[PDB]
């Protein structure tokens, strides 16, 4: 089944809703994974990927829904169990499912058979590929990452691509861009939103792999260019590929540009680049001082205002997490100690809401929030949450929601 979780950030609430019967939830038997919570014309947008058949899935009424019986594993063993088919047995597809508010009842389920199933992979993540554009057009992207597949029947014929469902329609228009070929043959391991209808993918250098190794290039994508065909730049200013060890996960996006924090390989501090996407240029500017970045966003509370910088410091005994205010992401540095700095656990996942809460995502390990106070300085919100593990999370409305997948057990 599928798990969700609401956070109300207004009245610092947490509550679980009844499990989404997961099984069958494509009309194939196979069980799915949310990926991405995506809120646009007051809707709410996901890529439910498939997983595979379960124990249950793969018996019902004598293998109904079995294509490949010799997938079907024979003993327990990203492990599995007896029975179980590991992984879709429909590659070449792609479903979104809309939603009209954050009670997920009665979802529109749509498919197309132009690209394969709308996400990123790294290991046990699952990143969001499904965006909107300012005019509310929802893009939803693929890279293929199924080409990787051990067994031939499951691996995607579909070059990484994108299809468009345009504000307030319930299906997919005549829109395709192959994104292989506009990329010159690369894919990308995820994908952002920046401003209009560009878009920022990082792309993989060689191919496409389960570590997300490669991946140390950025593209701009804009969707409606060269005649509603699409058009990539590949960007300048960023440091060479053999050079970054990662990207920040979550860029921030303001004033029509992105900021996008960059670790390079080691003295050598990370530090948050500008990506204009008209002209796809990349300029160095703040400077970090610590190991990594975690989050880029904006608090801001009656008079003040403020850019936070979360910082992650890791030494070989310990690590540590600082939000550390700026007011400036374009020049300068930021170190912790500089009593600007307000430390804070580490966390699997960091959201802002607007500019008035930053969220700490932490499953097992306890949730939290932050704000800004009526003299400027960042403090903790009261309310603590203890969530389970997540594979997505976004925002709708007044509530941040997480989503996983869950197992059904007798004990």
């Amino acid at each position: 089944g599928i798990a969700i979780t609401y956070l109300h950030v207004t009245d610092q609430i947490m509550k679980n809703r009844d499990v989404i019967r997961g099984e069958n939830f494509l009309g194939n038997g196979e069980y799915v994974t949310f990926a991405g919570i995506l809120e646009a014309n007051n809707k709410i947008y996901t890529a439910p990927i498939p997983m595979g058949l379960s124990v249950y899935g793969s018996a019902f009424e004598d293998g109904k829904w079995v294509k490949y019986p010799e997938l079907v594993k024979t003993e327990d063993g990203s492990s599995y169990e007896k029975g179980e088919l590991q992984w879709t047995q429909y590659p070449n597809e792609a479903w979104v499912a809309i939603y009209n508010d954050e009670n997920f009842n009665n979802p529109t389920l749509i498919r197309t058979d132009k690209i394969s199933y709308a996400c990123g992979r790294m290991r046990s993540q699952y990143y969001q590929t499904i965006w909107a554009a300012d005019n509310g057009d929802v893009y939803v992207f693929s890279p293929s990452y199924a080409k990787i597949m051990d067994a031939d029947v499951q691996k995607t014929n579909l070059p990484a691509g994108v299809v468009r469902i345009k504000a307030g329609a319930t299906d997919f228009d005549s829109y395709y861009c192959n994104l292989e070929e506009l990329s010159g043959g690369k894919s990308f391991l995820r994908c952002w939103h920046i401003t209009g209808d560009y878009f920022l993918l990082q792309m993989y250098t060689g191919e496409i792999n389960s570590r997300g190794t490669g991946a140390t290039r950025m593209a701009v994508f804009k969707a409606t260019g060269n005649g509603d065909k699409g058009e990539l730049y590949y960007v300048d200013g960023l440091p060479e590929p053999d050079r970054i060890s990662s990207f920040s996960g979550t860029p921030f996006c303001e004033n029509g540009v992105a900021y996008v924090g960059v670790i390079p390989i080691t003295t050598n501090h990370p530090a948050i680049y500008k990506i204009d996407p008209v002209t796809h240029t990349a300029t160095k500017g703040l400077t970090v001082n610590a190991t990594g970045i975690t989050a880029i966003g904006r608090l801001a509370k009656d008079s003040h205002s403020t850019y936070v910088v979360s910082a992650t410091v890791t030494s070989a005994n310990s690590t540590a997490n600082y939000l550390l205010a700026t007011s400036t992401l374009e020049s300068g540095s930021v170190t912790p100690g500089n009593n600007n700095g307000f430390e804070t656990a580490t966390g699997t996942a960091w959201i802002f809401y607007k500019d008035q809460y930053l969220y700490r995502l932490q499953y097992n390990g306890v949730t939290t929030a932050y704000e800004l106070n009526t003299n400027g300085g960042i403090a903790k919100r009261s309310n603590e949450y203890t969530i389970t593990r997540f594979t997505t999370y976004g925002i709708f409305g007044e509530n941040i929601i997480s989503s996983s997948a869950v197992d059904a057990t007798f004990t």
